[PDB]
């Protein structure tokens, strides 16, 4: 009769040195470690596709 | 006796579509046509370099 080992779930870090364990929830609340200053994007396809 | 002529001062644009002669009085009425998110600045030298 053997028995299952759980193991807990880890924590990863997150903003401000806080840890969270749901990487949606804890971006959306403490966000990234390190804050770009913003990045410009670009597109290459048809005038339909770029609307 | 001959007359020589002269040219003025072109004024470069700016900010807003204002336009000034002096770059450096321009920027700092007006300031950059496309306004960057800013950019992340890499050094490479020593630690006195750094400092």
């Amino acid at each position: 009769m053997k028995e299952l080992i759980y193991i807990e779930e880890p924590s990863i870090l997150f903003a401000h040195g806080q840890k969270c364990t749901d990487p949606r929830d804890g971006l959306a609340l403490f966000g990234p470690l390190n804050q770009i200053y913003g990045i410009k994007s670009g597109v290459v396809g048809t005038q339909k596709g770029l609307q």
